[PDB]
């Protein structure tokens, strides 16, 4: 290993955020505080310089943005208090309004995350999972924070995964979630402006590692269609990927890469489609790496040990 | 799940001691707090009533004992101090003075603990993992904890094994330490009373996954002759085997039982031999299970879900 890469928490949370390739990384050091490394045409920073909030140790991660004009990164208190740090361009970071609202969770929920797409208005939708072990939504419309739907039990320490964009063709947000139930399945729930929230949990894996990490993306949105890739750690130890593309739906299951035992794991993706995926693969022992896919060359790894590492 | 099992931290260290076959088990739930699960003709307790310690989340755990007479339980402090619970018959639960020696570690750092077999004084030593990655001695022998030897560099994170037994013909115990170093082997650092510490390093294992669970235990020792088990958890997800047996050395490797994806492991042992294993394998998700070795039935699985999952 490295000296920074010991800083960096085993089987830290991770979540990233961007603006086509500009990106922002966030994982948690081993002493519980929230760092952010950021990639400009080139990776840096990481160090206990970029601290931009503190949670409890082993704390999940959560992250969605505008741009890289408004940021958002979620986590937890020593109290299982869902917290924000919030970045908006012009005043920089500062502690969001969400811990106020005093939303306890399960200890341990993961957190999923998302700005409402197709309005330039900042909205948000923050899902996690309560005592009773069902998973709950959380809004922030502009004047306060209110508890939203409910979408029913899943297993205990469940990972989450969301994603949301805008068809053309409608005028309001789709949202998909994704999470583990009890029968140890990966299942879908799906929100359309037009349906509501449809009732059909939807499977999209028969049977995945017990509270495994999970994490999903969009690209290419259109009319009426969709693109969606969704990441679990699988049980041989690698990060499996599952394909929605539009006129297919769910037509593919295959790993990816390999992976710690027990790694959590970031997506982020833009337009062509380029894809970075971020988790823990044993490189310096702790350090978080990448994988990426392009159209020019496809499937490669990319960062090795990110900031702090190196 | 069950409400209980939910209370179990997910890769929760592990401890446990014994007097035959009356055990004590000792892990860490989801809020930092040390609970105690017994056998005695039955498992029962590891409840909240139950708690012994309070450490840091994720803390490693290490506990040793003479009999059930004197029990000692090792963590670390949120600043990464080691402190210790003790137990002594006739007196009950009390903070340990190690604490007060306030020997900081590596954040990421394992214990590992023996009381010193072979006489009826009450003298300790422990491991640790210091800040420079060296495996660090402790120890206690009537008049304040002191720094022992120290054993050189390890991996960041690594596991921690140690047992302790007397032969007959000599007159003092020896000790075996295993960790895990830079190059991901498996390795053996030995004292015997007639040598002190050997300088060599044994290999036991070629390559294991980073920072993998390790723990180890003896039986049937003889006038110069001894049995070693050592566990830890390898990169099919299984706890694997070595053997030391006398007259033969290392001359074994194999699995023994699935555990979930970085489980930590806890090893007890008597004369017969028998055997005792526990380790997290996604029963109710995050209870603790137990695994038996025994003359009459050898290898069999045992009590599926500890208190307080059942
Ligand atoms: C053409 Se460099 C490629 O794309 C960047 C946006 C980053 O993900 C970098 O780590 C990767 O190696
Ligand atoms: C314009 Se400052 C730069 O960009 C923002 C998106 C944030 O990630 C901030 O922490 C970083 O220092
Ligand atoms: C302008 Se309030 C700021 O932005 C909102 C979108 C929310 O994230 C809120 O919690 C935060 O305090
Ligand atoms: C206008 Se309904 C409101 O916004 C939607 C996008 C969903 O988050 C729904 O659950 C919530 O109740
Ligand atoms: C047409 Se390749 C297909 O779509 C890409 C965007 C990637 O998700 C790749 O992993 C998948 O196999
Ligand atoms: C003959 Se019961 C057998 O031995 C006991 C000492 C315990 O380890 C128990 O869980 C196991 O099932
Ligand atoms: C004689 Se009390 C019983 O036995 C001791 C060995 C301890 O494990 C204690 O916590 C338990 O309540
Ligand atoms: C009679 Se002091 C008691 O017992 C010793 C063996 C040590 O574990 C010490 O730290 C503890 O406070
Ligand atoms: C009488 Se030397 C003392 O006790 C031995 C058993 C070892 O722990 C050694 O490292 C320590 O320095
Ligand atoms: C003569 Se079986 C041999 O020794 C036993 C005590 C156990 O450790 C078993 O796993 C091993 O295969």
């Amino acid at each position: 290993s490295t000296p920074g890469a010991q800083e960096v928490l085993f089987r830290t949370g991770i979540a990233a955020v961007n603006s086509t390739n500009h990106l922002r990384v966030y994982f948690q050091d081993s002493h519980g505080s929230i760092r952010e490394s950021l990639y400009e045409s080139g990776w840096a920073n990481g160090t206990a310089k970029n601290v931009i909030a503190k949670a409890k140790l082993g704390t999940p991660l959560a992250a969605t943005s505008k741009e890289l004009k408004n940021i958002r990164v979620y986590s937890l208190t020593e109290d299982n208090v869902l917290q924000e740090a919030a970045y908006d361009s012009g005043s920089g970071w500062y502690n969001g309004a969400l811990a106020g609202a005093k939303f306890t969770v399960a200890p341990y929920s993961r957190i999923g995350s998302v700005f409402l797409a197709g309005t330039n208005a900042l909205q948000l939708r923050i899902y996690a999972q309560k005592t009773d072990n069902t998973i709950q939504e959380y809004m922030w419309n502009g004047d306060g924070w209110k508890e939203g739907t409910n979408l029913g039990v899943a297993l205990p320490g469940t990972g989450i995964g969301v994603t949301c964009w805008r068809y053309t063709d409608y005028d309001g947000p789709s949202i998909r979630v994704w999470f583990q139930t009890d029968n140890l399945k990966l299942v879908q729930r799906a929100y359309d402006p037009h349906t509501g929230w449809y009732k059909e949990l939807t499977t999209i894996f028969d049977k995945a590692p017990p509270r495994c990490a999970i994490a999903a993306t969009n690209f290419n949105p259109g009319k009426s269609s969709i693109y969606m890739r969704i990441y679990f750690v699988n049980s041989d130890n690698t990060i499996w990927q599952v394909c929605w593309d539009h006129g297919q739906g769910y037509h593919d299951k295959r790993t990816i890469t390999p992976v710690i035992q027990g790694s959590e794991i970031a997506i982020i993706s833009w337009e062509g489609p380029e894809l970075r995926l971020y988790f823990q693969n044993g490189t310096y022992v702790s350090a978080i790496s990448e994988w990426t896919w392009g159209k020019a060359h496809g499937s490669q790894l990319g960062r090795r040990a990110l900031p702090p590492a190196e």
